[PDB]
């Protein structure tokens, strides 16, 4: 049927959206592919763990698979399991995955919770017709209050055995004239703390997050979400996927909408239309429903920008081998606090993550997800045969990346006379994992394929939100970004267009 305004998805962008639409008043229906996150499973949690990955963990894949750097401990743990609509969607494409959440929430159910808002001078020249003041003036900090941005207690950090991986990075980095940073979180740490103290039930201390944590962490369900289902505006409906969208002849936007189980049957295919169209979908998502609709002809205005754009925010993951005498611990908080800050827009920026594992017993390895300043772009091009996005992406376009990621690592490297780990990500030698995304950015980037506000270009009332706007890289894990230009674009569409 017919509501004013749609919103596919319910990650950053979409969930943004449509909190500020139900408070303008504007009857908005959320629709998500995935599901609502909130029935107790087999072991009487919503979400599997790390070491006990079952088809939660999965979106509709026929074995589980372990996270990236830890297959030589934590293969032994995995299983066959039914093709499933879990939550952790490892997309393949020609040499490049790309991981995504797949729920109510989106990628806020499986990532790691660091929220850090990037460089203003970084921004500025990512994106040079925005204006930079109200970002930093109005909506980043609109932004860290909303998904309730904390921070870790120095001291209990510096106490407790959950961060000696950190702390042993910290210092190997030290040596190399590389400083640390703290980074906040979506993860209530006062909550961390008392799981560490045995006071609550462990989520982050009990090797969760990848596939969701059970406690502890403030996903959007619980933050953007609540707060725009309280408006009284807004429902969500879940397995409910967007295939094709068109604009109506009367005006506004229609939809073919699948409505699925979780075993994938397909119980419906339903119409619904609309006066006013948000697109959440995702980097992936939201660029695929566009180069499909430009394509095959029903939305036949977009524009070539429309699928380009595309980088994978610099990420390669490497890890280091530690002296024994510098063990990083059996028991690693799966959430990170840590990561060393050598960006200063120059093509030898790196900022990385330390990265724990979740092995649970000593494995001397340090590992690390590095952002990098790297210029190559892919395009997503449609293919009406299997009628799908193809991402052109050639592993080749991340050197860049990984030459940067190298320069860094090979300074603490030789400051402490440590080498690096070969054997992490495959059996052929291999230190750098440069075919893998957590951050995928752009596809409808911001004042190319849309107007400074994320309106798509040709189109009236149909917007783009989400990671798809940005072109490329941010610097900085993602999602404050997102959220903050959400916030933006949405505040000033209610005003000139709603
Ligand atoms: C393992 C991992 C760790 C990460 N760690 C961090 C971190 O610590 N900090 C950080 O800043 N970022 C992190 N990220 C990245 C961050 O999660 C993403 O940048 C962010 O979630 C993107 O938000 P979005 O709104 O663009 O889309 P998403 O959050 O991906 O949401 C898109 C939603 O749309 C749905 N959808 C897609 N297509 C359709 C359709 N056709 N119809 C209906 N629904 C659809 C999806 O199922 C999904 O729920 C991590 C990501 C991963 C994979």
């Amino acid at each position: 049927g017919y509501v004013p305004a749609v919103v596919i998805g319910t990650g950053y962008g979409a969930a943004v959206s449509a909190l500020r639409l139900g408070e303008a008043g504007v009857q908005t229906l959320m629709l998500e592919m995935g599901q609502l996150w909130n029935q107790p499973g087999p072991d009487g949690n919503i979400f599997c763990g790390m070491l006990n990955p079952d088809k939660r963990s999965s979106w509709f894949k026929n074995r589980t698979e372990a996270p990236l750097g830890s297959f030589l401990w934590l293969d032994v743990v995995n299983r066959n399991i039914d093709p499933y609509a879990g939550v952790l969607d490892r997309v393949n494409y020609d040499q490049m995955s790309v991981y995504v959440g797949r729920g109510v929430g989106g990628g806020s159910l499986v990532n790691g919770g660091m929220a850090v808002e990037p460089k203003r001078s970084y921004f500025e020249e990512i994106l040079p017709r925005v204006d930079s003041s109200e970002m930093y003036d109005r909506y980043f900090p609109r932004a860290n209050s909303m998904l309730r941005v904390n921070h870790i207690d120095t001291k209990w950090f510096e106490d407790t055995e959950w961060y000696k991986f950190a702390r042993v990075s910290r210092e190997q980095a030290g040596k190399a004239g590389l400083g640390t940073v703290f980074v906040p979180n979506v993860y209530d740490f006062g909550y961390m703390q008392r799981e560490a103290a045995g006071e609550v039930p462990k989520s982050a201390l009990a090797t969760e997050v990848i596939y969701g944590n059970n406690h502890g962490k403030q996903s959007l369900d619980k933050t953007y979400l609540a707060a725009a289902l309280g408006t009284g505006k807004v429902t969500i409906q879940t397995l409910h996927q967007v295939k094709t969208i068109r604009q109506t002849k009367d005006g506004g936007y229609a939809l073919t909408v699948e409505q699925k189980d979780t075993d994938g049957k397909l119980l419906a295919t339903k119409e619904i239309s609309c006066r006013y169209l948000f697109l959440g979908a995702g980097s992936l998502g939201s660029t695929e429903l566009l180069v499909r609709a430009r394509d095959t002809g029903t939305l036949p205005n977009l524009n070539s920008e429309v699928g380009a754009g595309w980088g994978p925010n610099g990420n390669i993951m490497t890890a280091r081998a530690n002296h024994m005498w510098n063990p990083t611990g059996a028991h690693q908080s799966s959430i990170p606090a840590l990561g060393i800050d050598a960006w200063d827009n120059s093509d030898s920026s790196v900022f990385a993550e330390i990265a724990p594992m979740p092995a649970g017993l000593e494995t001397w390895v340090s590992l690390y997800l590095a952002i990098t300043k790297n210029p190559q772009r892919g395009t997503f091009v449609y293919d009406a045969a299997t009628d799908r996005a193809k991402l052109n992406w050639t592993r080749d376009q991340n050197a860049p990346a990984v030459n940067a990621a190298k320069a860094l690592f090979d300074r603490i490297n030789k400051a402490n006379g440590t080498i690096y780990r070969y054997d992490l990500f495959g059996t052929q030698l291999k230190a750098f994992a440069d075919d893998f995304c957590y951050h995928p950015l752009g596809g409808c980037v911001l004042g190319k394929a849309t107007d400074d506000y994320g309106r798509v270009a040709g189109y009236k009332n149909l917007y783009v939100t989400d990671g798809s706007l940005i072109p490329g890289s941010v610097g900085v894990n993602p999602f404050v970004t997102i959220t903050a230009l959400a916030e933006r674009n949405v505040e000033r569409i209610i005003k000139q267009d709603v």
